[PDB]
């Protein structure tokens, strides 16, 4: 019942002055068949998240190498635990971090994804300490993989459990591959911290930091919720012009802004009265904007939903005091809030509109004749073609690399 | 005090020559003096002060907080007083009502206002100039060089004098639902109580069965116990290192203590609050109202992740005048708010907590909060600003002592 299949492993780290030659390789893998309530899911693509790139940097994984990357990405179950409900052979599954259990009083609550009893898999191992992913070093030695949290995407197979897991294949059943990866993180983040967690109402005014994908996933939803005003600030030009494309209607470069010019102190000029915005989002991983975001917002009023993610010495951010006490209100948020059970059907439902399926297409550089991204690499064709498309993702143009894993 | 013919009182004022940094002593920037109080102009009500209470802000405000050019000041921001004159444009107000005059007013029209979740009104927001909108102020002195100076507020007003002016827009009334509440009580309702009751009841909007935790049971944290329980929480745990505040907050109705100086080896504050819930899912609501930039971090991974709020109402001096978050536990489930006065809105939420106010086991604890004797109508750390500079540094030193809970200032017969 063990597959066999290609993986892309991080040996280590990769800490600031190594490579990713250093720490990243495509190997053959063991994948174990599933126990319990688990599922093994054949991968079609992951999709390169900024976290993954963190994730080759250590994020969130002090002693868990060497692992299979991955948290992006969707596929199709080939097997099930022989606890499993609710899931089919053949169902097309995303599995983000957080489950949604319905009983515990987070999610009764009704105010969050933060489920007490799925929460998300620090450890990067089963519960007993396993793992169901290994490989044969060179010294003819089995040795453990761990996951990235619950399971790894960056992998012909992968093992989850199934309360972490949603399907698309009966309300989306002609998705695309990539679209379906980028709902599994990217797209749900932006997409549901405008739409649950700020809660843009018709009218609102937000201002997005950050205008990577998700970023512009947050633009598709203030435009779809006849936002009156969505500024976004970003130091790339090629992805604010991309923001404006599909709906954003004011930009700042915000390394173009005089030196005694904060990003805040720019958003809020361009609000009557210099109030700032009803909904603020940060969605770059760079600590400032997290404090600028919370200035930019109306005091009290208005929320401030911060997805960033990156490396901060101390594991420590920093808001300006007396601008936060004067009104600063801060979220932490994973996956937009998006709850696997009672939000995602509606945005997988929202997603196939066609003005959310063409924003979703301009992310993705995707061609429906091709089903080709604009920037894609195989895990089949090689360790050097994928190091150099990890290069890529820092091009000006590379908004969302797709690891393709599996034929269509 | 009486006014001169042209309408100016001549009275006795807390002034605060500079900033008190690190080092320097209460008699280097202290000093009571006479000051003159023009009559007020537009909307402006001109308030006899009965008596001022001493807000942890206020001695910040001493250390220079928020006023790096608002010096020479008046300090004070927590105090009650009666109208004795108004300006011509003034609505809704009469001489001879009892008011308290926060921070922030309520236009009731703006978005902030309109959302009916928020105290920060965008027409009525902090007074940051210390001054009249024209650049004047109401306060002046004549100096020991026989030159008339001006004198900042605190924000739109200062409470540490016998006559304040104070825009009317921040102004609500207690004489109509309280007449007979205490001078000292009302000057608590004005900042520390409102501020305390108001993070539990409004901000963090605390249910019958919620568990919460407080970080710093001075005058506001017991204000928050005393909201937490008479809102029937199942759990109310307190953390500071003042024994005498912990024990007082215990019999306000706190269910458990936390000493942070007497913690087991390798247990942080958060870390001992949630061993005290069940699985150490921590609290369903969490408040700080410490000042010590480590509890608002700890306040913050105290909460539930996700479902509970963190108040922060603490205010001080930090390093680089920034505060910090763990951003693992912040990420996944922080929920961090400002908060100024309880988030009580002075016509929508003020005259709710005026009317609980007067319930026997709210006023029972007020009554601790200041040690208040009805018989004497004096409170058990109290100063006159009528007796001189010197009791007045003492007691300023004695705002230290681990059983004074609330100084009072007397400014006026009551
Ligand atoms: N909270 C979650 O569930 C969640 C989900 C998705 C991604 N993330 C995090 O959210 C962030 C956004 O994800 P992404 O994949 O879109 O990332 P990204 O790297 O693709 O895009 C980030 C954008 O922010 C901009 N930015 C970063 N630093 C900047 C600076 N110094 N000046 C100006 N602009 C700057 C970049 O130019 C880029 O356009 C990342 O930090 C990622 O790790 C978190
Ligand atoms: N946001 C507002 O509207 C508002 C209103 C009132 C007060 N404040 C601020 O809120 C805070 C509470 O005000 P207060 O007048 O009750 O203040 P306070 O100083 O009288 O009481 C603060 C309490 O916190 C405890 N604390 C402080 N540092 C500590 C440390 N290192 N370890 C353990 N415990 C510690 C103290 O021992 C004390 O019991 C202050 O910072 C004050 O400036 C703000
Ligand atoms: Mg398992
Ligand atoms: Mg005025
Ligand atoms: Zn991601
Ligand atoms: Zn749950
Ligand atoms: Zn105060
Ligand atoms: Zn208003």
């Amino acid at each position: 019942g063990v597959i066999t299949c290609k993986a892309i492993m991080l040996k280590e780290a990769k800490l600031p002055g190594m490579s990713y030659a250093d720490t990243v390789q495509i190997i053959d893998i063991q994948v174990d068949p599933p126990q319990n309530v688990e599922l093994r899911v054949k991968m079609l693509c992951a999709s390169v998240c900024r976290t993954d790139i963190l994730t080759i940097e250590g994020f969130m994984a002090p002693t868990q190498f060497p692992k299979i990357n991955g948290h992006e990405g969707v596929g199709i179950i080939e097997s099930m635990g022989p606890d499993t409900k609710n899931f089919k052979v053949g169902d097309v599954i995303v599995a983000p971090t957080l489950g949604e259990c319905q009983t515990c009083s987070s999610c009764r609550s009704g105010r969050t994804n933060f489920c007490q009893n799925y929460g998300a898999n620090e450890s990067a191992l089963e519960p007993d300490g396993t793992s169901r992913f290994s490989y044969i070093d060179s010294d003819g030695k089995k040795k453990l993989l761990y996951y990235k949290l619950g399971c790894s995407t960056w992998t012909q197979y992968m093992v989850v459990d199934s309360n972490y897991a949603t399907k698309l294949n009966e309300i989306a059943p002609e998705l695309p591959p990539p679209h379906g990866s980028i709902l599994s993180c990217a797209f749900a983040t932006g997409y549901g911290a405008v739409w649950l967690d700020a809660a843009v109402q018709e009218g609102d005014s937000v201002a997005i930091f950050g205008v990577g994908s998700v970023g512009i996933s947050a633009v598709i939803a203030a435009k779809e919720l006849k936002a009156k005003q969505i500024i976004v600030v970003d130091r790339n030009e090629y992805k604010l012009k991309m923001a404006m494309e599909l709906g954003a209607t004011h930009c700042i470069n915000s390394e173009k802004l005089p030196e005694g010019v904060t990003p805040s102190q720019a958003v809020r000029k361009l609000t009557p009265k210099e109030v700032g915005v009803d909904a603020s989002i940060e969605s770059s991983g760079y600590d400032v904007f997290m404090n600028e975001a919370m200035k930019a917002a109306i005091h009290g009023k208005a929320k401030t939903v911060i997805t960033g993610e990156g490396i901060y010495e101390n594991d420590r951010i920093f808001f300006d005091f007396k601008d936060f006490l004067f009104g600063g209100n801060v979220v932490g948020n994973v996956t937009g809030r998006v709850r696997i059970h009672s939000d995602f059907p509606g945005l997988l439902r929202k997603a196939q509109e066609p003005v959310i399926r063409a924003g979703m297409d301009k992310i993705l550089g995707y061609d429906a004749a091709t089903m080709k991204c604009k920037y894609e690499v195989d895990i089949r064709e090689g360790t050097p073609a994928l190091l150099k498309a990890l290069e890529e993702v820092e091009n000006v143009d590379c908004v969302k690399l797709v690891i393709k894993l599996n034929d269509y």
